[PDB]
């Protein structure tokens, strides 16, 4: 009711596909980077390994294809391999949207927070160029921050941590079904952001409870929604 609305305190942002409209090359970049490894990685499948760590994509795609764990040695060079396309194409810009409902969010006197399987520095060095004012190395948690990451509550749980908050005073921003999941398994009401080429019934059936078909939309129902 108002007592929902009232709770909040906090609103945890994914980056790639809710912040920066990065996952076009994210998709490419993952796909080429295990095609010159040797693996089959199509740009569909790396859509849907969105919220993991670089790490934890890498070693669940040598599950898939190979049968076995990918090696440290594996996981750093193709990482490293992976970090050089993806800078290679013009910088991600804003996903529509995000700025304006930032500015919504602080305006409500809400506390931003990123929540991001990204080790990507140069898209982390850039949260503050893009979104001024919104957010704090000390309110965000990212690849640095985990041993496993999302589908994994632990980044979310984490996240709530740092804050200094309780899982009903957060909303969680996602377009990834695996982030989607992890919000949901850290007991947070987690809003679904379907931005990416995806059936939105499957971020639905990952525990969303509210779904919107872009960052825009969201921004324009932010007043009206949970009462």
């Amino acid at each position: 009711g108002s007592h929902m609305r009232k709770k909040l305190k906090a609103v945890l942002f994914d980056m790639d596909g809710v912040l920066f409209n990065s996952m076009p090359y994210h998709s490419e970049a993952w796909h080429q980077v295990m095609k010159t490894h040797g693996l089959d990685l199509s740009r569909e499948e790396a859509y849907m390994h969105d919220g993991r760590t670089g790490a934890s994509t890498i070693n669940i795609v040598f599950q898939r294809e190979l049968g076995k764990e990918a090696t440290q040695e594996e996981i750093e060079s193709i990482y490293h391999e992976k970090s050089i396309l993806f800078n290679s194409y013009p910088e991600a810009e804003r996903m529509p949207g995000a700025w304006e409902l930032l500015q919504k969010v602080k305006s409500e006197g809400l506390t931003p927070m990123v929540v991001t399987g990204s080790g990507q520095l140069s898209l982390l060095e850039r949260l503050e160029h893009n979104f001024p004012g919104m957010f704090h190395k000390e309110l965000m948690v990212t690849a640095f921050d985990v041993k496993y990451g999302k589908p994994n509550p632990e980044p979310y749980l984490m996240a709530l941590k740092k804050g200094g908050l309780k899982a009903d005073e957060a909303v969680v921003i996602e377009n990834a079904p695996l982030g989607v999941e992890a919000g949901h398994k850290a007991g947070i009401f987690t809003i679904a952001v379907n931005t990416g080429p995806l059936d939105g019934q499957v971020l639905l059936d990952a525990g969303a409870d509210l779904l919107f078909p872009s960052m825009q939309t969201l921004c324009d129902s932010w007043d009206t929604i949970m009462l």
